């Protein structure tokens, strides 16, 4: 069985080729990131500062950032009740920076009101707690921001042969 996704029919609009970084030799998905969840990768060569790693060159629709993101329409409008209790106890964050903190719209690492030294941990954690929102839509779609300013956590298939070293 299976074979089928490969077999695909210009269904995927616009791919890009990423970096995702997991220190290891290519065997299998480490898939132990800050969240248990799906993994991350960096914007331009910057995959995570240096190439010392094994990244992983993949392709992903560059649409899928945007069918997810369609998530930061609707979820503050009804889930706003549950979400305010939620994040701000996920990462101490207030409403206001929780609301678009759910999209992952801004790392501590761009924030100088909020102490991004120890925020900067939480910040760890919120690209975990985002990737919560990208495991609801199935569309993993989200963005950071890093070093080079955008990070994205995109889900690793089975497809695994998607996973180029690129180091």
């Amino acid at each position: 069985g299976s074979h089928m996704a490969s077999m695909t029919g210009g269904q995927q609009m616009g791919r890009m080729e990423i970096f995702h970084t997991s220190p290891v030799e290519i065997t299998t998905i480490n898939t132990q990131g800050r969240f248990g969840e799906f993994l991350c990768f960096a914007a331009d060569e910057y995959v995570m500062t240096a190439g010392d790693h094994v990244t992983y060159r993949i392709k992903v629709d560059e649409s899928d950032i945007i069918m997810a993101g369609s998530i930061f329409y609707h979820e503050r409008a009804a889930d706003l009740s549950g979400l305010v209790e939620r994040v701000m106890q996920l990462t101490g964050c207030d409403e206001d920076t929780a609301e678009e903190l759910i999209s992952q719209r801004i790392d501590v690492f761009n924030l100088d009101d909020i102490d991004a030294s120890d925020a900067a941990e939480l910040s760890w954690e919120i690209q975990a707690i985002t990737a919560k929102a990208a495991k609801t839509l199935g569309f993993r779609g989200v963005s950071m921001q890093d070093e080079q300013g955008t990070c994205y956590m995109i889900d690793m298939l089975g497809h695994d042969a998607e996973l180029v070293r690129v180091k």
